[PDB]
């Protein structure tokens, strides 16, 4: 039993005195609230909050029997007696607190019937959470595949159907109830760490997402090149297997950024290693040529590391020596048995640590190391009585890899400030995004189920922050043969999501390059693919540094007031224009798309749909996984280049898909030099931006650039439109007032400036795109 007793109004933020303690609420923009239980005691601070210690002024209102506390849109009613807050947008009830705070940690909220609940990161359980039980404790799940309770990165946050966010800020093992053990109660509990909630609102998914990337980061721009082909294995065991693997992505002709290098870069074995975090020389006998050799290719290097020193490796003696490590009760070196052996986790949250830990990575980097991957910090082993600079294992434990990200990406800016970090990891925290981390979903198994899960898992933690969310392409885990069907359906797939890695277990080959003829010729094209479509990719992403959209958006954003979408979890949008969907099984000869009302293409065919609600049934071939174009889209291509250090925009190529039945319609091209973190900051881009408005008799086209531009930028850019499904009925084009005869023949054997190919319904329009407006209108 609580109850109201006293508030004041200080430095903006709301102070509350119950019975049982104070309760802090301050907004930290107009749609989020922090509120912050027993205020009057040392807590281990936010890790969620971007600005942890801001508060922007609100509207307290008194009246009898509540106090109302009011941004912009987000407002907390808190009733005296009992206690009790509740959250509306507007006047619609988003979350009300059942008992609310307790004691162990334990918060307790009421669910309103019907809501359905999307959250708790990486689990396959359905896209809808609500009805089941799971704990806050990243935790390693090898060889999964159609299930999981608990994997590498949780999440401690929901996003609900009544468009919110919950964030529980609280970094220690824990557990989330999702009205399972009492049907109408969500139930947060921990067993020690921060007593603080997070609740942000939204007017619409879109809206709910940048609202909650404003308040918990937004991630920075990656380099370009993250979007290319990376060759990865577990693991190239020497410099001369990494040298023929460069090799044969250049004799196959695939593209190829990037190379990643697996724990046999140092030392020889799985076991005994770890922690040396320098060459293994017998192996790796001259690695700064090997990197330099690589960039003179325009292929990029990165690392693995790991959180654990060994106590047979190199450095177990130096990480001693300078506090490095981890501590037991006692005040020693704390060393425990990990699968590699014996050894101890790097502090991180400590001075010491994170001065040693960052010494090593300079060191590394200078000799020609682009990017890193971070694996096993979950952390993978954590033994309860492991004391951090700030807290045990148990209090830190799902902050740790946050931490590291945020030791990693400062260290990479202060090193080179005009670079983009590459930090690739398997678990963190809320808002790890701002430190640019690029998770993957683990150590999937080599099978059909693992691949039906990844999209799952993909929108789980793209709606939660993690545009770059992507999985082992082919998959990771055993297998005594390649799945050959699965293996090319995966790379497929890969296309279509955010990072293309293929990676696994080298006894069976992860790399496209390593495949037979039959595959080779399916995938080569598709890799290609991937490079041409990088315009696409790069100006969905520049969106999520923006508002925090998700690259991959799964299929209930098309219908805000459908909420039985919410379950789909195998139909997703690839940018704004594509609904993709995957194939997860074997010999499927046909499949049933539930595209939303409105007009789709087939993006290999061609072919016209329309839907007043119904699915639509596609045939399925081993060549191209279904992939249907919204009308209104604007799709832009430039020619296949071997790696994204080679990239060039001289020559566009857009495609246009016209239907009458959109009369207006928008696209945008960002460019910029693919390596600067100011580009965005600094206007330092160009900007192109299309805008199609299509009536009974005209169709017409504003092209535009805005940015101050870019150091390489090309002033005049050769542009090919071609506009699908384009009427016959066309006459003539004017450029810039200037008129044009269309040719109604030879398009495709003519330097035409303008032609319709009449058994294609294709239109084509070649000009030049330089830096003022250009206007073309088509009319019957
Ligand atoms: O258990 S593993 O086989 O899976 C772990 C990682 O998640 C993989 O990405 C990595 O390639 C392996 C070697 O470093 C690790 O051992
Ligand atoms: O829709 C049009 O404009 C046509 O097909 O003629």
């Amino acid at each position: 039993a609580v109850f109201y007793k006293e508030h004041k109004l200080r430095n903006d933020g709301l102070v509350i005195t119950t019975n049982q303690g104070n309760i802090r609420l301050q907004f930290k923009s107009e749609a989020a609230i922090e509120v912050l239980y027993r205020a009057d005691s040392k807590q281990l601070p936010s890790f969620a909050l971007a600005q942890p210690e801001s508060a922007i002024k609100a509207q307290l209102t008194e009246t009898e029997n509540h106090l109302q506390f009011s941004g912009g849109t987000l407002t907390a009613r808190i009733q005296k007696r009992p206690f009790a807050i509740s959250y509306y947008r507007d006047s619609e009830l988003l979350l009300a607190e059942e008992s609310g705070f307790q004691v162990k940690i334990n918060f307790r909220f009421y669910l309103s019937p019907g809501e359905k609940i999307l959250g708790g990161g990486q689990r396959i359980l359905g896209m809808d959470r609500r009805g089941q039980r799971f704990p806050l404790y990243n935790r390693a799940h090898y060889g999964y595949s159609d299930h999981s309770g608990q994997m590498y990165f949780g999440l401690p946050a929901i996003m609900s159907s009544k468009q919110y966010i919950l964030v529980f800020d609280n970094s220690a093992s824990g557990a989330m109830d999702i009205g399972k053990t009492e049907s109408d109660i969500l139930q947060l509990e921990a067993k020690s760490g921060r007593s603080a909630y997070i609740l942000v609102a939204g007017n619409s998914y879109p809206s709910l997402i940048e609202n909650f990337t404003q308040v918990t980061g937004r991630q920075p721009l990656p380099p370009r090149w993250a979007l290319g082909s990376f060759a990865s294995r577990f693991g190239y065991r020497s410099e001369a297997e990494t040298r023929a693997t460069v090799q044969k992505y250049k004799t196959e002709d695939f593209p190829l950024d990037t190379i990643v290098l697996d724990l046999y870069w140092f030392g020889k074995d799985i076991k005994g290693h770890m922690g040396n975090l320098d060459w293994d020389k017998e192996n790796f006998p001259t690695p700064l040529d090997m990197m330099a050799d690589f960039k003179q290719q325009g292929v990029k290097t990165v690392l693995i590391t790991e959180p654990f020193v060994l106590t047979s490796s190199k450095r177990w003696d130096d990480a001693v020596k300078a506090k490095a490590l981890a501590k037991d009760p006692q005040g020693q070196p704390k060393a425990f048995e990990l699968y590699f052996g014996n050894g101890g986790i790097i502090d991180v949250f400590s001075k010491e640590g994170s001065r040693w830990f960052s010494s090593i990575y300079k060191d590394l980097s200078k000799q020609g190391v682009a990017g890193w991957w971070g694996n096993l910090g979950e952390p993978e082993m954590h033994p309860e009585d492991t004391q951090h600079a700030i807290g045990d294992a148990d209090t830190v434990h799902n902050a740790y890899g946050h931490r590291w990200a945020e030791m990693l990406y400062q260290q990479q800016l202060d090193q080179f400030p005009e670079l983009r970090p590459f930090i690739m990891m398997r678990a963190g925290f809320v808002g790890s995004q701002r430190y640019g981390m690029i998770p993957w979903t683990g150590d999937v198994s080599r099978t059909w189920g693992g691949l039906a899960s990844q999209v799952e898992l993909a929108l789980q933690m793209s709606l939660l922050g993690f545009g770059y969310i992507h999985s082992d392409l082919g998959g990771f885990a055993d297998g005594e043969t390649l799945d050959k069907e699965m293996y090319i359906r995966w790379l497929q797939y890969g296309v279509f999501q955010p990072v293309y890695r293929p990676h696994g277990q080298d006894h069976i080959p992860s790399e496209p390059v390593f495949q037979d003829e039959e595959t080779k010729a399916i995938l080569r094209p598709l890799v290609k693919l991937r490079y041409r479509m990088l315009p696409y990719i790069y100006t969905a992403a520049y969106q999520n540094t923006l508002t925090g959209m998700p690259l991959m958006r799964p299929l209930f954003f098309s219908d805000e007031k459908n909420p039985a979408l919410i379950d789909n979890k195998t139909s997703y949008f690839w940018g704004d224009s594509l609904l993709v969907t995957p194939i997860t099984q074997a010999g499927v000869e046909s499949v049933s798309i539930p595209a939303p009302k409105g007009v789709w293409f087939d993006f290999w065919k061609d072919t016209r749909y329309q839907t007043d609600g119904a699915p639509l049934t596609l045939p399925t071939d081993l060549h191209t996984i279904p992939v249907l174009v919204k009308a209104g889209a604007f799709m832009p291509y430039v020619p296949a280049v071997s790696t994204t250090e080679d990239y060039r925009s001289d020559s566009l190529e857009i495609h246009y898909y016209a239907d009458a039945s959109v009369p207006l319609a928008q696209g945008e091209i960002f460019e910029d030099d693919g390596k600067d973190p100011n580009s965005i900051k600094r206007n330092q881009f160009d900007l192109l931006t299309l805008q199609a408005t299509h009536t009974d008799n005209q169709l017409h086209f504003q092209l535009a650039r805005t940015g101050k531009g870019y150091r390489g930028m090309p002033e005049r850019r050769a542009t090919t439109l071609v506009i699908h499904n384009a009427s016959d009925q066309y006459q003539h084009l004017d450029i810039n007032g200037k008129t044009i005869a269309i040719a109604q023949a030879d398009c495709a054997s003519t330097p035409a400036l303008a032609c319709y190919d009449q058994e294609r319904r294709q239109l084509q329009l070649v000009f030049t795109w330089g830096r003022e407006a250009l206007n073309l209108r088509l009319h019957k």
